[PDB]
């Protein structure tokens, strides 16, 4: 089998991305967050605080022929922004772009935080990293991908995430016509339930290359790429004006300039982001002060490879037995 689903960015920053996904049955529509760096799907539901419920669409399980409650399951996450939900569990058959799983943990919401409920465009998450990270207690539950993996053509899934523009993911094929050139793979280490690799060095703009590994996750569901502050400080350097910020939070520049590309290595390949990607606008509105796309890491823990840097790429996320993470330009 196989699913191809369009992604459509939430806002005109490419904030985050939404992909339709059916519920239950008959069919209930929620368009959630696919987010390769966690492992809950998770839903606002009919049993959502109702204070908490700000336009989102919500799962109904009481309505589906197909739900159970999964007893006595619990889960709770918090994700890297500082965001939170928690709730209950049902299993219920859920479809994704023609791609049918029967007996899903759908993590039904009893509380979100207040970046959630202020969301409109966003009425859960779906988890994509290694089931090893999933919250449901006591009980951990499988992504939908694990699920759907011995049914598919191939154990594979693919983000082809656009800028200002909508995108794919598939699962079960990699689409040829999708990219330019070749595929670069690269090593992936699961240990921390990430799809972690090593970029094997960056350039800012038309500068040399610079070889040096950099460990970090592949993404999306966090916003920005975030690579140590040496790297970060050199890309900012090049653009006038620019200067870190801790009142706003990183990295602004001012929104007159025209920024430089941003290119990683892929092994011996790369991938170039440009300037455009960069640009997440004013830091309030009327400002000429605007954010910076690129962030630094120091304090993460972690680098991050999200959506800036991703939506430059056609990415392959290879669940075979040893999984690898490949990467076009398109």
């Amino acid at each position: 089998s196989t699913g191809s689903a369009t992604t459509t960015p939430i806002d005109s920053l490419d904030d985050a991305y939404i992909t339709p996904v059916q519920i239950g049955t008959p069919a209930q529509t929620l368009n959630l967050d696919f987010d390769t760096g966690s492992s809950d799907l998770w839903v606002f539901s009919s049993e959502t605080t109702a204070s908490e419920v700000d336009g989102q669409t919500i799962y109904t399980p009481s309505k589906s022929t197909t739900a159970k409650l999964l007893s006595g399951a619990t889960w709770s996450i918090s994700y890297g922004d500082g965001s939170s939900s928690s709730g209950d569990v049902y299993t219920d058959t859920v479809s994704v772009g023609g791609l049918t799983v029967t007996g899903q943990a759908v993590e039904s919401a009893k509380k979100v935080s207040s970046s959630f409920t202020e969301d409109s465009t966003i009425d859960g998450l779906l988890g994509l990293a290694f089931s090893t990270l999933n919250t449901v207690s006591p009980t951990q539950q499988k992504t939908f991908f694990d699920n759907a993996k011995a049914s598919l053509d191939s154990p594979v899934f693919t983000a082809d995430l656009g800028y200002h523009a909508p995108g794919t993911y598939n699962f079960g094929f990699i689409d040829t016509t999708a990219y330019t050139g070749s595929i670069t793979y690269t090593a992936v280490s699961t240990k921390q339930g990430f799809w972690e690799w090593t970029s094997t060095g960056y350039a800012v703009g038309s500068g040399t290359f610079k070889s040096t590994s950099i460990d970090g996750i592949a993404d999306t569901g966090t916003t920005l790429l975030y690579l140590p502050a040496t790297v970060v400080s050199a890309y900012w350097a090049q653009v006038s004006g620019a200067k870190s910020s801790s009142s706003v939070g990183g990295y602004v520049f001012p929104c007159s300039a025209t920024l430089p590309s941003f290119t990683f290595g892929v092994g011996s390949a790369r991938i170039v982001i440009p300037g455009d990607y960069i640009d997440f606008g004013p830091i309030s509105t009327g400002s000429s002060s605007c954010f910076g796309g690129i962030q630094s890491s120091a304090g993460i823990g972690i680098n991050i490879f999200g959506d800036v840097a991703l939506k430059a790429a056609f990415v392959v996320f290879n669940g075979a037995t040893t999984p690898t993470l490949g990467f076009a330009s398109k």
